[PDB]
């Protein structure tokens, strides 16, 4: 396993992304962006990127806040997140730049990429798909997805898998249905895997200790969603 | 590049590849003083690369800065004006990017991180002064026919560098009243500053392409170029002794 930091600046702020490649497999391979939960890049998302490398992918874990920062409370990151939610064009320009940074690594086959994300990271993955980036697939895990925009009609090129806790308060039934209606109008190849009795942050063991409501780890939902991701990637990268 | 080694050093800034050009004389061994070389507003091209190459011949480690990305150099000032006015309107972000360029130079193993300087031509001279005003630990800066930006009270006392401003006395992009305001800032703070002002000399006096721009206000002047470059060399010889 090779783990390499990849540094950029964004309006002068240093970002330190973490790129994983397993030398067990030989030659260029599909690239996967891994977007963390809103707290920022930490062990949760780094472990996901390391495992994707073990499965044969070149995985770029995204430092969303800069300086590899991971915060403890969503209050610490709320202003930065609301600023992105309030300027989706600027957010998307940053997301497309991360995609181009992944594509440019020598061991990444620039034609074969995907994006996964957890929580806010899943919102990022769908915004990047809606920008029209040439992703082969996206997978979201317990994501609070942003609402559809009519200007994005027909832009998604990826296959889409939404892994969802049926009781997650951050992705309520009516807004989720509005998103599925967008994907259906545009004939996007989409799947919803909805887990009974599961809420937000179900892939993160630290969710059981969070003081905010609606958070709990669920080992079953995590394993089943991770397997469905692997199956989608095996389809598009066969 | 002559006998100097030239190494591209790439950064990713705001989604763009920047391809800086680092010059060293490998017949000299060891860490040595580093110099940032900021080009005119048109972008990084042969004019600034030749100056970085000459600094390497003099014994320095010189990083020619790719200001626009992808090595881009513009012909028409109307095309660069929006990006430049944006930097002028957010001097904090501009300074953070300049600081990151300074840290890139300092991190090279052949650069003594404690002993650095910055030069710049036109807009690049404004860059050099903004980096000094940010409080960076530069030993010296030299500006050549630069449209320097006006002083900010928040920068009082922050310049650590010695300062040499090489100026065309009839440059219309750096008029006498705003220049005087900058010299008053430097004087309040007791910065070790010099002004070398050249009679009958206008903007872009170090760039032989200036003669073909068709523009009043732009003209190469070989005497002013040679005399300003020798004053720079003298300043660097003092601080890096
Ligand atoms: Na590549
Ligand atoms: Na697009
Ligand atoms: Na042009
Ligand atoms: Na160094
Ligand atoms: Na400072």
């Amino acid at each position: 396993m090779h783990q390499q930091p990849i540094e950029t600046t964004e309006n002068g702020q240093r970002h330190i992304h973490q790129f994983f490649l397993d030398e067990t497999l030989q030659g260029p391979r599909p690239g996967v962006l891994v977007f963390p939960e809103a707290f920022g890049l930490g062990d949760h998302a780094l472990q996901r990127a390391r495992r994707l490398a073990e499965l044969g992918y070149a995985a770029l874990a995204v430092d969303i806040h800069g300086e590899g920062r991971e915060f403890q409370d969503l209050a610490q990151v709320r202003p930065a997140i609301l600023a992105l939610f309030g300027d989706r064009a600027a957010w998307r320009a940053r997301l497309q730049a991360a995609h181009e940074l992944l594509r440019a690594q020598p061991q990444v086959d620039a034609a074969r990429t995907a994006a996964i994300g957890f929580c806010f990271g899943g919102a990022c993955s769908l915004e990047l798909a809606r920008s029209g980036a040439p992703l082969s697939a996206i997978v979201t895990f317990h994501a609070g997805l942003q609402p559809p925009l009519e200007a994005d009609a027909g832009k998604i090129k990826a296959k889409v898998l939404v892994c969802h806790g049926a009781e997650d308060p951050l992705m309520k039934p009516e807004p989720l249905a509005a998103i599925l209606a967008e994907l259906t109008r545009d004939k996007v190849d989409w799947q919803l895997l909805s887990h009974g009795n599961v809420v937000h942050s179900f892939t993160n063991p630290d969710a059981d200790a969070r003081g905010a409501p609606g958070f709990a780890y669920n080992a079953g939902a995590d394993r089943r969603s991770w397997a469905a991701m692997q199956g989608l990637f095996a389809e598009v990268f066969a």
